């Protein structure tokens, strides 16, 4: 029969919760306690048959060959100044952490200036925020071990990159900005709570509090500016003004895009900062989104989405501060949602717009708004930039699908502005001229268009015939723009695939229309469209159910795994990474408490009855047809993912092998494998992202019968 058997894995019937008078049986909740011994077993015995199956064939050893020779390209960052000297971080290729450099002038010899790879053998110690001091001459920097969200302040004087005696913890989601006058920092931290908090613990964060350190001090010392013990989710993050006067606070309770702003004119505090600043409550609701860009004297200007989907540019005095007074400064535009906006060269801001989910840049005039210059861009993503109000240039860094980044560089005190190359890299064995990218637009269920990129080799036959990769997320407000990936492309080469990235409702592609349109009640929007592009892919010739996988993470992981619930005819193989996979108590764990704002909470009835329905732990049944079984699904998490903890993948994993592994019917495999050292993904070192990507297309290759092409 099978190569392999599934590890026993005890069921707890007598675990029984009624949700509104819904009896909901969770036989596997003994699995969202980490430190059992059972836990430990379970993890032990589930990595013990997926490890052997992803190294059986030897098209993996190709595959990460392949990689460890491709992704070993030079990558940079934009360079950015602080001071009087220049900064930036540069990988040669393939160390684990990237390096943050520094260099007294643009044409003078860069020296080290910060290498988190001498912190640990495996790089599991990655730097994780940083702040430099208004003057350039202080720095402060995260450090969080093991992947997780967990983050330890330490800090420098700049010249002679001197180590200092401060540092701070119990750190987590936390702002970073100093006083101009060079005294302290403002950062944030939670209470001390029973218990681990190195990554492996589940307990919920809340009562994150704002403090403020001064250098040269201990931590004990901090003076507490703001705290919310009557509101426990909220988190307030602090932000200087551009002229040192005011620190702007963003209260966020939840993941949408809105907050409360208030302000504190630092020369109005009776005696410096000594405890609870004279907040003024500016906005003072949650119904829109202030993002501060710049100010002038007391008129401030903010990027917000107040009664604009796509947001716009609008001027605040804070002498005449009633709404009714606000000046728009760069109105909303019909289409294009307004991503990020810079204030730099004293009176010049840099608007970066999405048009259909590819990035524009332009330079407009501070005081009227008006369109000044067009950065030409080539179709693709901004995702670096660099240039405060004070610098007299700017850098971004652009990248696609086919290419790594190109870095520009523009001077800005020049009459004629016109950017330049300032570095670009070329990949040596892919080939872009082979491969092209199209976007299409298809209908969903309810007849909405979502738009869909589509890569793959030049010349091919949509006869079907070909292995496909639709990438999907779908949520927060996030858009999934074009990104350069040389583990997709050597699935496109090497594995002779096609890439398709479907950018479905839930996303910021079109605004916060485009938002709600996959939240709440209408979730489920989510789940269409997404199906809806692999029944396009299928349809139109680019491949087929069988030769089709299926990935995304975290809120994307939950949506490839609702996907093969709800249409497991659909797919070939579900790879689904560190996903929310109980949507009925994710709320109850770490930082969970904050995606109510996308998904609902179960404590409520009518979210209950929308949560039900997809929460893809809940929702394991076998497919009625005796011709169709479950796709081959490998869920990929780690032990120290304290974003989406882990119990969310093995309840899920045991869940699957117990109801569907034991049919008969059922010959793909449905497997689990829980890294170490590693957590959500962010800061994970270039090793492990090899064996990663190298595990993800070995085990597409063995379940679909994929033969390497040289
Ligand atoms: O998607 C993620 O990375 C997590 C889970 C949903 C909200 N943030």
């Amino acid at each position: 029969m099978l190569s392999f058997q599934y590890p026993d894995v005890y069921r707890d019937e007598t675990a029984i919760q009624d949700y509104h008078g819904h009896k909901v049986c969770d036989p596997y909740a003994w699995l969202e306690d980490p430190d059992s011994e059972q836990t430990k077993a379970f993890v032990e015995a589930q990595n013990k048959i997926t490890v052997p199956f992803l190294e059986q064939c030897p098209i993996r050893g190709l595959y990460k060959e392949r990689m460890t020779e491709l992704y070993d390209y030079p990558k940079y960052s934009c360079h950015f100044k602080k001071g009087k000297r220049y900064f930036y971080f540069y990988n040669t290729g393939l160390q684990n952490q990237r390096v943050l450099y520094v260099q007294d002038s643009l044409e003078g010899e860069a020296r080290v200036f910060l290498d988190p790879n001498i912190l640990s053998d495996d790089g599991t110690v990655a730097l994780r925020g940083y702040a430099f001091s208004e003057d350039g001459e202080y720095f402060a920097y995260g450090l969080s071990a093991s992947g997780s969200d967990w983050v330890t302040i330490k800090f420098m004087k700049v010249d002679g990159a001197k180590e200092l005696p401060d540092v701070l913890e119990r750190v987590k989601f936390s702002c970073m900005a100093w006083t101009h006058d060079g005294k302290g920092m403002f950062y944030n931290a939670y209470p001390q709570q029973d218990g681990k908090s190195d990554g492996t613990e589940t307990s919920t964060n809340l009562h994150q509090k704002l403090y403020y350190h001064v250098l040269g001090t201990d931590q004990s010392e901090d003076i507490l500016c703001a705290e919310f013990p009557d509101e426990p989710k909220w988190m307030g993050g602090a932000e200087l003004s551009d002229d040192g006067r005011y620190v702007l606070l963003s209260i966020r309770e939840g993941c949408d895009p809105v907050n409360r702003l208030w302000y504190c004119d630092l020369q109005q505090e009776s005696n410096g900062i000594t405890g609870i600043l004279k907040w003024v409550k500016l906005i003072d609701n949650f119904e829109g989104e202030y993002d501060y860009v710049t100010n002038e004297g007391t008129v401030f200007t903010f990027k917000t989405n107040r009664h604009s989907p796509n947001y716009r540019l609008i001027n605040i005095d804070f002498t005449d501060p009633e709404e009714s007074k606000w000046k728009v400064l760069v109105p909303e535009h019909e289409k294009d949602v307004l991503e990020w906006v810079a204030c730099v060269r004293s009176n010049f801001l840099v608007l970066c717009y999405l048009h259909d989910v590819k990035n524009t840049l332009q330079l407009h005039d501070l005081a009227t708004g008006a369109l000044l210059k067009i950065f030409p861009l080539e179709v693709g993503s901004v995702v670096g930039y660099s240039g405060q109000k004070k610098d007299t240039e700017i850098f971004y860094q652009f990248t696609s699908f086919l290419s790594p980044g190109i870095i520009y560089h523009c001077d800005l005190t020049k009459e004629e502005l016109e950017p330049r190359v300032f570095r670009e890299v070329t990949v040596k064995g892919i080939d872009a001229s082979d491969y092209q990218t199209v976007q299409i637009f298809y209908p969903s269920k309810d007849g909405t268009k979502i738009p869909m990129f589509i890569v793959h080799k030049k010349g091919i036959k949509l006869d079907g015939s070909h292995p496909a990769f639709l990438y999907g997320y779908g949520g927060f407000n996030i858009s999934i723009t074009p990104n350069y990936s040389v583990s997709r492309l050597i699935f496109v080469r090497h594995m002779g695939g096609v890439l398709a990235v479907a950018n479905i409702r839930g996303g910021g592609e079109y605004g916060e229309t485009w938002h709600k349109g996959g939240i709440l009640a209408n979730k489920q929007n989510c789940f269409d469209d997404f199906q809806c592009a692999a029944e396009y892919l299928i349809k139109e010739g680019y491949t087929s159910p069988k030769r089709l996988t299926i990935n995304g993470g975290a809120n994307g992981g939950l949506l490839v795994a609702t996907c093969a619930n709800q249409r497991p005819d659909l797919f070939g193989c579900v790879i689904a990474q560190v996903g929310v996979m109980d949507m009925l108590k994710f709320h109850k764990y770490t930082i969970g408490h904050a995606w109510t704002t996308d998904y609902g909470c179960s404590d409520s009835k009518q979210h209950f009855e929308w949560l039900i329905k997809y929460s893809p732990l809940h929702n394991v049944k076998l497919p009625e047809a005796d011709d169709i079984q479950y796709p081959s699904m490998l869920l990929l998490t780690a032990d120290h993912d304290d974003r989406v903890v882990p119990l969310h993948s093995l309840k899920f994993i045991a869940t699957l092998q117990y109801i569907v592994g034991r049919s008969r019917k059922q010959n793909n495999p449905l497997l689990i494998h829980v890294d170490t050292k590693a957590g959500h993904g962010a800061g994970k070192p270039t090793a492990k992202v090899i064996e990663e990507v190298s595990d993800m297309f070995a085990f597409i290759a063995r379940c679909l019968n994929i033969d390497w092409i040289p």
